[PDB]
């Protein structure tokens, strides 16, 4: 049932019922996952841990893209820490999904 994949959108752009679903979305002030059904559903953070989030992320191949990329290395760069630590997130929120 997890979703496997998150990017990077603007408020104005995030309509839920024409986004793809089962899919993680950072906004600059929030973190959502948008369900198999459609419904989104808040992540618990605040807008500043996303604020950073969202503006670490910068190179193009990684604003769409894939959750737990095991090349990611925290430890080489602001933004692989910042999809590790998105990613630890998400799998927390997402212990019970199945």
């Amino acid at each position: 049932n997890a979703p496997q994949k998150y990017q990077k959108i603007k408020r104005e752009e995030f309509n839920p019922e024409t986004a793809e679903k089962n899919k993680i979305y950072l906004l600059e002030d929030q973190l959502v996952y948008l369900d198999i059904f459609g419904k989104v559903i808040d992540l618990g953070q605040t807008s500043d841990t996303c604020h950073r989030l969202f503006n670490a992320i910068t190179t193009p191949f990684y604003q769409n893209y894939i959750l737990y990329d095991e090349y990611i290395d925290p430890e080489e760069s602001a933004e692989e820490a910042a999809m590790f630590e998105m990613g630890e997130i998400v799998k927390a929120k997402m212990k019970n999904i199945d």
